[PDB]
């Protein structure tokens, strides 16, 4: 048990339990490191299941992805957790870590490969303060940021240095311009002590401090439970130093969002089978994987965009930046992948990935050919991407991963939550209809 | 003894002796730690009882619940009291503590069993600066806190960062969205500082700061020290933080109130007597003190309701039992061992007097068992604290029995939680401008 | 046509077509004058009463009064609703309830032209500030008078001079602060008819005032209530202030009642004048009686407000002497003018439904020769004897079922909506606790 080791190793005082709900919003509750046992792993803790959104149950934890905290004044140990339903003592049918798992052990069942590899690389947004509220009186959601482009005058404490990057102009600056060096590396020190290989770190496209940090592959399920510790790593660091990060797909206009470029491969008994004799080393296996993508693109939209704010930001290439696809170089046939570019950083890590071996596996089953390289695209509004997910639902259901009564409830609540944004005044219609 | 055993080994210099008053407030003198000695506790301390409703008194210390005190620049020895009459040297008929041990001792005479266990979970709310005030010029009520979720505009020392629970959306937040998590890593620390087992903390539903720390169970009188020892430690551990802990049952409109969650167990000869083959594994002694409890609910709610604010929450209204179906106020909680099998009664409120509230429940459970009263498999508690009020006068028979709550005491309780109640009731309420200004 | 020969002589431009809703606040729709035609009397003017909480606008041609705060001459035209369907009075229509009521006072041969005079107490304050949120519930009164602004700042000077706590009754002007605007009050009154009895400072600080009015018949005495409130509120907004009509807006002061004097007339001889007690015939005491006996099922009517409440005069017993009583019968010099004073009912209260109810109530007594116990300490506990005792409300077919379900509905939604708010006294007691 790596648990009990790192308790004893570190003698820490807390037990962090972690798990993730269908918004994908992360959900922790801490208990005494003296509660840990062999029944602590034999029955969980039970925990009340009402009050969160989508969903008397049982938080069982994963042995292998305890690791320690870094942000907590005492010693706290961090442990991931699998939600189980009481009546059947089986993984929870809503549950998106179950879903997870339900959908490797379908990709191990069909025989196409022995596990999947996932790295998404997200973008962030780190503002200074940020000042939202929409009621019947008006709206605003008003951004505070010392290097945003628009802060050419304000004066600031201690100084208003003339250095900041222009709009859609911070792609790497050299740190006088690119105000966010020391908070990436920060950031980057909590990553890897909580486990993560980072990558690599740099500053992003848009202004007003939209920064990358790319992190090693994993398995699907590893990999959604390492982008739930990148999203916690850089939110806490961004707190400690004064600062706060957005994972919103766009928080401004004009400027480009934030977008979660999705690597994928396959690999069956040790070797890759996304690599052979086709379009830029693509096996056929790799072919039907970007065929069945693009086939239910309009359908996996419900979870890689399921907001939204995903679509004030919205073929397969080596160069075409018209492709949603793209085949990236790289040296080894074993490295050799596909990437999905559409998902965004707001979609639940497990559902999105998930969803979209679900689309590759059916295209793959199918034998579906995407056709030559570089045009159906992705949906246009949260309700239609619903709607395409509503009466497109059908690869997700066949093997027994997602059920419907799931796809039914998390379709309710995305689309009240899109009937909620979708009937409010914008202030763009005051802009265009006031005098009229 | 262990209060003396104590003294020497932390060379403490005062000795601080609490007790609670009825409305169920903590209350402390503080000594010097050389004045004590085996006098002190044959004889206790006369202190005066004048102004508080419960003449000089006697306070004598309860040497097993000696403990230390964190909160102190100088050592202090935190000592709970017994009131004891002068005249008759018994304990006091008001003392809540004194009622909270002859509930016990009744429990034992009955012979259903000994050592009755109580788990309460009393959430409360973290507010970083409240404000209010009432009289003829006008009545005023403001809350402030950095993760309100009203505050998603206000300018603070340190940035409007945009992280914050929305309205019924604060259970379980990361820390980044969870503003309150040292805050409540201490609030533990400081529990674990004064003996108590604290067995999880986390935020709850509301926003503005609810949290809960849930804490070990233990028996009538002890559990009941512990609660006041609970809710002195989160005050104590905010107003160090800058903040205020409130535990007023409904602090906020629209969101989630504070509850105190009631576990009821019952002990016989190390054996559990609720472990049965009944409904939820439930023996027919769980059942009838389920429907003792039921069937006094009404009457329950003058003690573990005292407030008049606690009917603004209760607006877990249902005076039936289920597993399942959350509508009613009473619960099986799903254990994994007969040995850990207890009923859950969801309506009591943190502002309850906890020796007087569990000595209610207590007493409605034997009532029930004695009675065997059936529950079956519908009643709702008061709407209002004088409709409590009114059920307590009018069903105060359970509660006597054994003499137990006497007349005397249910009746000067009654004239207060009657002042108070009167004193809301007839003040005017802000909404009534919103509805009728314009007539 | 009376509102013809005011249109011709005052050269009106604009006609207000006036009803009343369940809820007691006077209701309002401007049209031109020009439309003015015997079919405008004949086919009403049609309009949207699906949005009002709880059809045809029919004006009552007897009831056209000039209004005196239009800045162009406008005429005031009180209105009965009708239904399409049947081309007959709305089953919730407080004007026609009442007139209802009047006509079961005829039909049953007790006595004709029920006389309703109500003395309602108002407040004047310079500024009100509240709201009632998550965040908090505020309240607030800004008055120069207020006995609470003793060391307060004003712009000009602080004088001395005001009415001290439950201090008010009758100060001369120096610290009578509202007497230029009671005359004010008093003229706007004066200018639409209305025969102003009386005028002064009440008992409560911070500007209370009292303009007590002459009698009329129960329609027509609704209808100058509903007059003086809209005189009384516009005439305060003229002078840069504001009237409240709530029955108790203050703490630790008085507050604000209805005071209801009520008398039968038959034939132009008083039914209640008589030779029993205080001079009251024996039909007077069964009205007393009936008004007892129904006193917690009429405070629904008489007291809707959550806000009445907190302002009980609650003893449900005649006296002529004692003050406690909640029935006193005032002095008369003359037999010819004897009446019995209710002093429960409030400002808030609906006066067509109100003087209904108070009259449903005594004629009820009347008949079943009751003669001679509190009004009811909640709005909740109002609706619930409401609810129970509503027979003598429909016998008659006055108040019919659907509109006492529909009433008792809306005042419930009203009394829950304020009875689940955090009063911030509530903090004061609890928040350590």
């Amino acid at each position: 048990s790596k648990s009990l080791q790192l308790i004893k190793e570190h003698d820490v005082k807390w037990i962090d339990l972690r798990f993730t709900d269908t918004k994908g919003k992360q959900q922790h509750v801490t208990m005494p490191a003296r509660d840990v046992d062999d029944d602590f792993f034999e029955y969980g803790k039970m925990f009340d299941g009402s009050s969160i959104a989508g969903w008397d149950m049982i938080l069982m934890p994963d042995d292998s992805t305890a690791v320690l905290d870094p942000f907590t004044e005492e010693p706290t140990l961090i442990i991931v957790c699998d939600i189980i339903e009481p009546s059947t003592m089986q993984g929870y049918d809503r549950d998106p870590r179950a879903i997870a798992r339900r959908a490797e052990e379908y990709l191990k069942s069909t025989g196409i490969g022995d596990t999947a590899f996932f790295g998404p690389e997200p973008e962030f947004f780190i503002f200074d303060e940020v000042k939202y509220k929409s009621d019947i009186s008006g709206s605003m959601f008003k951004i505070f940021s010392e290097q945003a482009a628009w802060n050419t005058d304000a004066d600031f404490e201690g100084g208003n240095k003339g250095h900041r990057p222009g709009v859609k102009g911070g792609y790497f600056p050299v740190p006088p311009v690119d105000h966010d060096h020391e908070i990436r590396t920060a950031m980057c020190n909590a990553l890897e002590e909580m486990g993560l290989k980072v990558e690599v770190h740099h500053h992003e496209v848009a202004t007003a401090g939209q920064n990358e940090i790319g992190v090693s592959f994993n398995t699907l399920v590893a990999k959604a439970d390492e982008v739930q510790t990148l999203k916690y790593c850089v939110h806490n660091v961004a707190d400690a130093y004064g600062k706060t990060v957005t994972f919103m797909p766009k928080p401004l206009y004009g400027d480009n969002g934030s977008g979660m470029h999705v690597h994928m491969s396959i690999a069956k008994d040790g070797k890759n089978t996304f690599a052979g004799e086709g379009y830029a080393g693509l096996s056929d296996t790799a072919l039907y994987f970007i065929g069945g993508i693009i086939k239910h693109g309009k359908a996996l939209n419900g979870f890689t965009n399921p907001s939204t704010n995903s679509y004030k930001r919205l073929a397969y290439s080596a160069r075409n930046r018209s492709a949603s696809i793209r085949i990236p170089y790289v040296n080894s046939p074993k490295a050799r992948r596909i990437e999905a570019r559409f998902p965004d950083p707001s979609a639940n890590p497990y559902l999105a990935f998930a969803a979209l071996l679900m689309a590759g596996l059916d295209g793959i089953q199918n034998k579906i050919h995407p056709g030559d390289a570089a045009i159906p695209q992705v949906c246009g509004s949260l309700k239609e991407a619903l709607e395409e997910l509503d009466k497109g639902r059908a690869f997700l259901t066949k093997g027994g991963v997602f059920s419907d009564d799931f796809i039914d409830a998390y379709l309710e609540l995305k689309s009240e939550e899109e009937i909620k944004v979708r009937t409010f005044v914008h202030p763009l219609e005051y802009d265009l209809y006031y005098s009229v």
